[PDB]
């Protein structure tokens, strides 16, 4: 880990990839985790399932890495292995249940290799390798290439929201002259009420608003699947932060590319059991062709039902390309 | 772009222009823009700003160049054309509803003619046309002229001012025997405390003080309302990178020229939000017609209503000649 | 022309309108030229040159009217058609040489059609068109847009030119306790030495002084070369008639908007004849964006070389607001 | 001679009149002589030819008012009867040589009657009658019906003309780019360099020019011969006083309707004396059947032998119709 200053997530998960055989050097750390690469804050957790699913073609919902073995703990933007935190490590009864589905595997799983699932073999590591997880059935429609849309102005989709005070997360501003705009930035950015590293989360110093626009970009690489999980970190922090910046009442749009994967799946659950009604928008003002807004309106705080059902059909009427 | 190093701002550009029918030669960029003239950093909206006003003869608020086609990308001291930032292109619903105001100019927007609306023509590039854009409302008074004032010493107005920690931007020191000053200035400036290369802004590490005085002069050229444009990027840069040097209830001296311009104007909105009340000066110590001080006092780090009505009306009444 | 006691000078022009297949009905006439709608004295040539620009978009200078057909005689404050007077009427050859530089317009002169000759159409007539002559090259930058100035008191400009003798031409007084001023106003205003009808001159049994002052204003309307073009017979009448009101060495100041137009070029060439040097002037006392004085200094009745290309460069740097 | 104010001259000959037994009512005086009728400054001898013309169907060399019974004396602008001036009245012996050309004259003479020469009768005056000068032999053709002519403009003839300094004598101005023109105008006219009652000539005052144009038009009345008689008092006012605004070698240009009556061919031959060489055009920039203009070039103020004899011939080609 020479030269990374952000990386006690990718130090905190060694001691777990060791009990599965796994060790990844520098470069397959840089190539999996975009967030390593650039050398960011993150989460084991959601680093270990990206891994997972590169290393072993499969998320961790087939429980790879559900043995307890090695604990994971958070203690003020920091991450350790102390006691007394979520733990991980190979699990053996996971893996023989694989074993069935797919035979070639036996006695291959801890021998620091990569389980191409697709072609049945056993290779060293390819970044282009296990993009999809082979075990986990898709919430919703993906697009096979990735294509730039020239669009709409976003300012067209934000208006027709009801909210007068709105907090702007953003790279760039928008010109919404009937709202009263706080605009949010990353560091270095000027023109900005307030700015702040944007990979540590939303301060709830901040305040309460009607209307809270996550507009945050996560670049393109290799599938539209990719980009939900290079994307999935934001919405976490950003999305999940952005609950104690609402008044009763207020709406949450946040600029995305679905929740194809587990962990942007599981975001959007916990997110939408606050609002009345979500929604998933495939608006003219988007810039490319993986791009969609979640809508969520109307929240109460509350821990009400709430599936991915309806959004599921939205999303595969809006992902056709 | 031959022999000029810190322009990347400007090549960022070229396909936004492009869009628009327009190319300008480096004698075009230089006389438009001071900051391209003499090489130094800059943004492209705000340049791009300068340009549609000369080129069009209205600013950016006429949504000429409002359609998302070209990003504009911010990254480590350094502008490109990456996905993800501010996008700008030409709009033709823009321009139509300027034709019906301005019937000439149908068919002959993107010839990389400049539409002179003054006189109602369509001529080759002048330096001295479309100084002031004819759409924008001017929020105060102006001066026809550019005349030098032999006016009082600035110690007078800054003594006035509460607060013992106090930070000197300026070329030049001032004696201040009552203040603890720490005097930063631009490169090769000998007798300061920091010297920094004030196109980059200030940094953070200089710390929190009672009084802040951004006291960087801008040459005059052509008119006030072009002073005000290219004195804009200093309010932008020293102005805000400011608001992280301010201890609880201090305060922020600037020398200026006004906030005529769309650019300058905004910047004032997002500074006046932040401190509990705002001024706008012209005292005896000012060096010309066109000065004048923005005062903000008692900063609390917030976000107030503000408008820019009250110096308006101050700048009314200063700005007589 | 019904309800209409003071326009023998439109009357004079229905002829030489004819002779081009024009025929303007009340509105048009109105609508065209200002002191037809007020129903004013004025002349037939300058009211010629505002019919010919609206209808043609080309000024006198393009010779379209310059073919001597019907004459127009003046007769102690009366115009009519008797022969001995400055003929006009349609002229093809002038025609012929603008259907080269506009073929649209071949076989549709004398039509009573309006030729936009801006956007290449042959329409109804329109108020909002033909404003500025596409052939007149403009002597001075004109602006794009008429904006008030909260401006000096005008006393402070005429208390700076040298003269004891003062005959004030005004609607209001001013207060100059160093000069000695003679009052003269328009008709039903009180508190003036004189009263006088203005749109019937200056009467020379005013006497001879050090300073004349024409501080009469002509409202704003459409764009600043109108605001010439309705300002250019005050020029003529009040402007000429001063000559015979000054003292050898004597001054002549005049409040007015620049001479862009045909007719108030000529008139400005008349008067820079008869003084040892003419200045236009912007100061701060100005009520407007537009408005401007000229100062003639030191008069001799005289006819010296003059041409306006000191006061071009004068209001080049005065109007770019 | 109630209500009229410059007809001095016409008091002057009623004392001449009286000695032929004539007596003439303001009627009578008005319908004769224009000047009379429009109260306007003249001579006396040229209305005596007038009004010898009209009476006795003979012009004044025929002799009947060459006996010196009675002085008509000049003295700063006014007439009157005092000794030591040109003297007429009535002459018998010419009236004797006469009576035998014409028998029915015999003792009719002195009764205040109206001698129609032509019909053999003596009846009361009529305006109608003894038009042209029965014992004069005309110098020129003349045209037997007034017809206007839709003309050339002027400028085409006096661009043709060298000089660059003109003198412009007109009631309207022309265009000449190519020259330095000063506009004579009369009073009342605007737009020009100076004013002056043109009825009292051209003063001194004005300079030396190159090439002098006199431009003042006569209507026409009853017959050409009469538009000569007319017209004959500007030639000798106005082409008189040119000849003191020349400069060595310039031109005077002068529209006028020929010589046919002795007052205009005196004229003629005076200004002849003074050219190099005298010429009498009719080119295509007339208003008219009876027009013509006198080119005299190549002023030296000399005396030289001059005949109409050229000229004569000259119009003869020039005036049929």
């Amino acid at each position: 880990f020479q030269n990374k200053a952000n990386v006690c997530w990718a130090k905190s998960l060694v001691p777990i990839l060791e009990t599965a055989g796994i060790k990844l050097n520098d470069r397959q750390w840089s190539q999996i985790i975009q967030a390593f690469k650039e050398d960011k804050a993150y989460s084991p957790e959601v680093a270990l399932n990206e891994i997972c699913t590169r290393m072993y073609g499969v998320d961790l919902d087939s429980g790879l890495f559900s043995k307890p073995l090695v604990s994971v703990y958070y203690a003020d933007n920091h991450w350790d292995n102390r006691p007394g935190g979520k733990m991980f490590g190979f699990n053996p009864e996971a893996a023989s249940i694989l074993e069935r589905k797919y035979p070639f595997t036996k006695g291959k799983w801890n021998i620091n290799k990569q389980i191409c699932v697709t072609t049945r073999r056993i290779e060293d590591f390819n970044p282009t390798t296990n993009i999809i997880p082979a075990n986990r059935r898709l919430p919703h429609s993906l697009v096979a290439e990735h294509r730039p849309v020239k669009g709409e102005r976003m300012e067209w989709l934000v208006n027709k929201i009801n909210g007068h005070h709105v907090l702007l997360v953003s790279g760039y501003n928008l010109a919404l002259p009937t709202k009263r705009v706080t605009w949010v930035a990353p560091l270095g950015v000027r023109g900005a009420d307030y700015t702040y590293n944007l990979e540590l989360g939303l301060p709830a110093t901040l305040g309460r608003y009607d209307l809270v626009v996550i507009n945050i970009h996560t670049p393109f690489r290799i599938h539209h699947y990719q980009q939900c999980v290079d994307h999935a970190m934001k919405l976490q922090m950003l999305g999940g932060d952005s609950l104690r910046l609402l008044k009763p009442g207020g709406s949450l749009l946040i600029r995305a590319y679905g929740y194809a994967d587990r962990t942007s799946e599981r975001v959007i659950c916990v997110l939408g059991r606050k609002f009345r009604s979500s929604r998933a928008l495939k608006p003219p003002c988007v810039t490319s062709n993986t791009e969609m807004f979640f809508l969520f309106s109307n929240f109460d705080n509350g821990r009400r039902n709430f599936t991915t059902h309806v959004m599921n059909n939205q999303l595969n009427a809006a992902f056709v390309g």
